[PDB]
């Protein structure tokens, strides 16, 4: 029911698809975001809109960051060592 089950479907399907197999479409990041809904991700209805980042960020809490986190803290180094190494969003 939260924006972390939103945003980890997110993040980590990017991320196995990204990782060992397909860099160049976070390059241009409407490539990934169509390879990514794709695979079946699905939002509020619909598809993902990158417009939607504003109802990511803002309604997600302290405690949820603390979270997202520790709860997959694999996926978290995972991307974030893919952010500083290849590329800042």
């Amino acid at each position: 029911n939260k924006n972390i089950d939103t945003v980890r479907e997110i993040i980590t399907v990017a991320s196995i698809l990204i990782k060992f197999s397909r860099e160049d479409i976070v390059e241009n990041r409407a490539n990934f975001i169509a390879f990514l809904n794709e695979i079946g991700v699905t939002h509020e209805g619909r598809k993902l809109n990158q417009n939607s980042f504003r109802k990511i960020v803002s309604e997600l809490t302290q405690e949820d960051k603390k979270t997202l986190i520790d709860e997959f803290n694999e996926g978290f180094e995972g991307v974030y060592r893919y952010l500083e190494m290849y590329t800042n969003k």
